[PDB]
DNA sequence: ATACCTCTTGC
DNA sequence: ATACCTCTTGC
DNA sequence: ATACCTCTTGC
DNA sequence: ATACCTCTTGC
């Protein structure tokens, strides 16, 4: 029935028991420079809460949903894999929402034309630790001398696990607390699994072989980073980090192979208004001057005519490939979009995000179903397979069935397939763009692969750091023991129930550039209205939510 | 033909020949291998 | 005594 | 008197 | 350590 | 007071 004793505070220049060590700031600054450059500084802070780990051990676990895949035709459902599980927790902040609110986004997006990522740093403070002790009256006392541990993997020794890919970054609301996630990482494993269908006879091999001892790697924080111990008075801070990576644009393109170059001169123009009064080239298709890449005909049509190269490309879908560890969907860059979609035509390439209350779902809404959406980029660089086709070289037309392959004809005798599903047109002439950011649920920057050769882009984030990326930040509560402890014993050790709270504050800097009017007509711009109006404000209860928004609004020539 | 394109040296027993030293311009080669496949990239799922 | 099919990675 | 959709490859 | 809804009554 | 799996983007 004691308060513990209240203990007394000694005082240095950067801290003590009853001395704050930090300052809260989650404010965003725009600073206009000469020539239309802007320096955007975004501050962000949060109160973070964290419990002691389940157990102070590292574990090696295997996951096995064999049963589900055992089904036949449920290949895609495979979740098998191995992983190391640590006692540490990770503080990840890589995600649009952590840093900006809508108002901000708006601005950026409407007035700028390109954006560069500059630097970033973070710090922790006002640390606090309390212990629970318990008729179920729970009491809480500060444990003045206990500690919080912190480690920053600046060397990037640990494997990299961006958490946004699972919606586990921090929260997006400055005024409400949040937490870090428990850290874990992939551990190697061999695995086989033969695809099958409903109609498939017997049991296609489906097994977990084990682990290529060659491929083994087991890391630990303890052995690789220096751990800091903070007490309340303590505080920690990373330096400032600078990024090396390309800029990101905020404009989208729209021309496709069809709109490149000099359109054909029309010998004949309409003479009155009306949406049926077309113009006419006025020349026999087989009599026109110009250039093609087709040696046989004399036809020259908007679809035949030569273009300098090729925007976009086509690839297989839905493709699953498989290697040593099981199958996985083959990614695309492009996505699709347009008039012939409307989220329902929604296909391959468009990404889809799913998430919780901490990241956008309405706070007050009950029921644990995740909120979702499919981002549909503005950039018209994807494909409409249905429109594709292939024909015989003789090119005698109108064309015969025997000389043409359609998205309609079935391949391999399977009805619901056609060449477009296994087609691929990437090649030296291909040209395209990087994905666009996705607010607020998009990852912001990402690490590059350590392969000898490399992707030309990643699909999860727009900024890929060329060199090293900022090291991960882990934390964890220091074990607080009871008076009984026998390491020699097999049992798990008992600890005092302990937990901690601390504030975290970060600063992320971008640099961008104002855009300027070039066309006569105005352009698209994000804006509020009666329809969405409520998405941007709390409910009479404090309901909040963050809807997704687009990014590359304005157009730009492609050529 | 060699004859038309290089200079030929004639050595007798007493003779001897030597090339200069040549320096390479090319990437390094690593001696480590990777093992993760698309399946092992990133944050594994949290196990409840 | 090796430099991107000559002389000439010289001068 | 042409520089990456302005002024402005200026200053 | 308060200046006209940011940074910044700073520099 | 984060640099490309150590010390060490130090010296
Ligand atoms: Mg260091
Ligand atoms: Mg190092
Ligand atoms: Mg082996
Ligand atoms: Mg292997």
């Amino acid at each position: 029935g004691s308060g513990n004793g209240s203990g007394g505070g000694g005082g240095g220049g950067s801290g003590g028991v009853g001395i704050s060590t930090g300052t809260f700031n989650n404010q965003t600054e725009f600073k206009f420079l000469e020539n239309g450059w802007v320096e955007i500084t975004a501050n962000s802070s949060r109160l973070v809460h964290l419990n002691m780990p389940e157990s102070e051990n590292y574990r090696r676990v295997v996951v096995n949903n064999m049963d589900k895949t055992a089904v036949n035709g449920n290949m895609a459902l495979d979740d098998i894999h191995a992983q190391i599980v640590t006692p540490w927790s990770l503080v990840d902040a890589n995600a649009w929402g952590v840093w900006f609110n809508p108002g901000d986004w708006q601005l950026i997006v409407n007035t700028m034309s390109e954006l560069h990522l500059v630097s970033f740093e973070q710090e922790i403070f006002n640390v606090v630790l309390k212990t629970v002790s318990e008729p179920p009256t729970k009491v809480y006392n500060n444990d003045l001398t206990a500690s919080l541990m912190v480690a920053l993997d600046s060397n990037n020794t640990m494997p990299f696990t961006p958490a946004a890919m699972r919606s586990e970054t921090l929260g997006f609301y400055p005024w409400k607390p949040t937490i870090p996630t428990p850290w874990r990482y992939y551990f190697q494993w061999d695995r086989t699994l033969i695809p099958s269908h409903t109609g498939t006879s017997g049991t296609p091999t489906n097994i977990y072989h084990g682990t290529d001892p060659d491929d083994v790697q087991f890391y630990t924080i303890e052995n690789s980073v220096p751990v800091h111990l903070l007490r309340t008075g303590d505080e920690f801070a990373t330096g400032t980090f600078f990024f090396d990576c390309k800029p990101c644009r905020l404009t989208h393109t729209w021309q496709t192979n069809r709109a490149l170059g000099l359109p054909p001169f029309l010998n004949s123009l309409p003479q009155s208004e009306g949406a049926t009064n077309f113009g006419d080239i006025g020349v026999q298709q087989d009599k026109r001057r110009g250039v093609t890449q087709m040696g046989n005909t004399n036809y020259i049509t908007e679809a035949t005519i030569m273009r300098p190269a090729e925007v976009g490309y086509s690839a297989p879908y839905y493709s699953f490939e498989a290697s040593t560890q099981g199958p996985f969907k083959t990614p695309i860059a492009a996505g699709r979009g347009g008039a012939q979609t409307d989220e329902n035509q929604a296909a391959d390439g468009n990404p889809r995000y799913a998430f919780g209350r901490q990241h956008g779902q309405k706070t007050t809404t009950t029921g644990e179903t995740p909120e979702r959406f499919t981002y549909i980029a503005h950039q018209d660089t994807g494909r409409y397979p249905e429109g594709d086709w292939i024909q015989n070289i003789n090119f005698n037309l109108p064309v015969t069935n025997d000389n043409v392959l359609l998205p309609t004809d079935p391949i391999g005798g399977k009805t619901g397939i056609n060449y477009t599903n296994i087609f691929n047109t990437y090649g030296p002439l291909t040209a395209l763009n990087n994905v666009p950011p996705v607010y607020p649920n998009g990852q912001i920057w990402d690490k590059e692969f350590d392969t000898d050769l490399k992707p030309r882009l990643h699909v999860n984030a727009p900024f890929v750091c060329q060199n090293n990326c900022p090291g991960q930040l882990f934390v964890k509560v220091a074990p607080n023991l009871t008076n009984e402890y026998d390491p020699d014993a097999s049992a798990n050790m008992s600890r005092i129930v302990t937990y901690s709270d601390f504030w975290w504050k970060g600063k992320l800097v971008f640099k961008a550039k104002l855009r300027a009017s070039h066309t006569w007509n105005p352009i698209q711009q994000m804006s509020i209205n009666v329809d969405n109006q409520f998405n941007y404000v709390p409910s009479n209860i404090g309901g909040m939510k963050i809807v997704y928004e687009k990014s590359q609004l304005a157009p730009r020539k492609l050529y």
